[PDB]
Order: structure tokens, then C-alpha cells, then sequence
């Protein structure tokens, strides 16, 4: 299972937010994780990358990974999902399937300045 928290959150312009994902009840080894955002009113998600305002943290031992976004603006509103990547999926078809398992999402609204 991939447990994503929080489920929904509102923030003010200029605040930071953190989203967490943990892989529970799995034999797989976490290598890394990826993040995506769908803007409000769209179906289509696109990737986010570590760098600048975006700070990613991976904890292999706890099988968790997290995204912090600093200096939020209304442009950061949307629904975010995480996606884990297993370390040894090439050897284990169950863990290869982990690479396609997304968190349940976080619906984020950032209030105007
Ligand atoms: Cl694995």
C-alpha cells in the first residue's frame, strides 16, 4: 500500500507545504520516488522535480519519501500524487508493480496573496 498524507490542505501564499508518502505492508525496497501535479479543473498530471522551491527527501529505511514546496503561490494549487520506485523490481515482478502504484493524492489550495 502507498499511504499519502495529508489528503487535502489549504495554505496561504508564502507558506510551505509538505506531503508524505510511505510504502506499507510490502516486501519491496524503496529506491526513490516521484511527484506529479494536476492543476485545478484538469485531468492531466505532469511531473515535479527536486530543485529551487521544491525539496525532496527519501528515507529508504522507513520506506518513505516526501515533497516540500516553499514559497507557495496560487500557481501551486492542484492535486499532487506520489509514485514510488522499487530498488529490485528487475528481480521481482511484485515489486516491479510497485513502480506503477500511486498515493491517493493530496488536494492543495493556496489562497491568493
Ligand atoms: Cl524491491
Amino acid at each position: 500500500r502507498v499511504d499519502q498524507t495529508p489528503q487535502r490542505i489549504t495554505k496561504e501564499t508564502g507558506e510551505s507545504l509538505t506531503i508524505n508518502c510511505v510504502v506499507r505492508d510490502s516486501r519491496c525496497v524503496l529506491s526513490t520516488g516521484y511527484w506529479y501535479r494536476k492543476p485545478p479543473g484538469s485531468r492531466n498530471e505532469e511531473s515535479i522535480s527536486d530543485g529551487g522551491r521544491y525539496v525532496e527527501t527519501v528515507n529508504r529505511g522507513s520506506k518513505s519519501f516526501s515533497l516540500r514546496i516553499n514559497d507557495l503561490t496560487v500557481k501551486d494549487s492542484g492535486t499532487y500524487r506520489c509514485k514510488p520506485e522499487s530498488r529490485y523490481g528487475s528481480y521481482d515482478a511484485v515489486c516491479a508493480a510497485l513502480n506503477d502504484q500511486y498515493g491517493g493524492g493530496t488536494v492543495v489550495t493556496v489562497n491568493a496573496a
